[PDB]
């Protein structure tokens, strides 16, 4: 029901091994990395997954320090109100950009 | 070796029959329209898509006609030099950003 | 030395009378309001802070796109935009901080001079 | 009437002097030249046009971004940014178009007064 999608604007390519933590109003309950693809499948379940408030916090600063380039925010954090959703997430070191996908 | 994906950030949803066009440096030789996934694959093949110059063109104007929304641009185009490459498109009435994952 | 800029991506217009909602995190690790605001007719929002005020740390801006879009009478995705980053870490620099608005999307961006 | 800013996403930064070329769509549907300059230290660039030049028509704004990141060392991935959209087609309006640079992607969008 739920699947984050990180891209990188700077190289080109999807964001690898970016850490996702997932959090319901805040929560922990949902964590993983972005494959090679750049996306993180099963995080939670049809079951876990209810109507409510989330926020996903894309671990933006690891990455960038992992590649040598100098970022400026802590994080990417998105917080929406609850289908299948992906979040997908466009990245630059001075820039993120954000949009759900919900169908 | 090239796949557009187009995203719609108005409804929440993938950009649905949209009209794609390709042009090599302007001639065009590959067109096609978005599934219902926002993707279109198929527009070329490993053969013809050789190094050079490209446009890609998304008739965004027209999508955003059929969903009754008032667009500005008149399209969104992608022009680069040139693996498989998509170029992914997230759309609004009045904006777009575009990137490319090459992989 | 910081100001939020905010425009609207489906009216093509600045996003006027939106609440900005900046927090610096304190030493036991919570966030402590710290300065707020509403964007004017430009969609920009001067006046946040002063030099002497705005030291190093990390800061959230919290921008209620929420309520801007039930405003306008429509039912967005996210509750906020934000931007959390660490300020001033080698001395002053003035930051803006823009953002530009979709029902279900946004981006942000940082100019730091 | 026409203003574009440009700012880049890598270095949180105006883009400075990066080049803008407008154009017009032609009667026989070719783009004429309409105007050019350079974005100036803060990523702005005015005085492209006058209310009286600048009429009713399909324009393009192309933006340099291939030189601006030669220029910086980096080997882009787009040959131009852009926008082409129909200005003045109820009267006349106040068009910035604003562009967010990476060496892979970029965004723009217009702000219609
Ligand atoms: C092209 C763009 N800008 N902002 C975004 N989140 C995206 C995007 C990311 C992944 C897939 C499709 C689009
Ligand atoms: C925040 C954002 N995303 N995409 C854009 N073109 C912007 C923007 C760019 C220039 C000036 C103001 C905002
Ligand atoms: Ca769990
Ligand atoms: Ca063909
Ligand atoms: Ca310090
Ligand atoms: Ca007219």
């Amino acid at each position: 029901p739920l699947m984050v999608k990180v891209l990188d604007a700077v190289r080109g390519s999807p964001a690898i091994n970016v850490a996702v933590h997932v959090f319901r109003k805040w929560e922990p309950f949902a964590s993983g990395k972005t494959s090679e693809s750049g996306e993180l499948h099963g995080l939670t379940t049809e079951e876990e997954f209810v109507e409510g408030i989330y926020k996903v916090e894309i671990d933006t600063k690891s990455y960038w320090k992992a590649l040598g380039i100098s970022p400026f925010h802590e994080h990417a954090e998105v917080v929406f109100t609850a289908r299948r959703y992906t979040i997908a997430a466009l990245l630059s070191p001075y820039s993120y950009s954000t949009t759900a996908v919900v169908t």
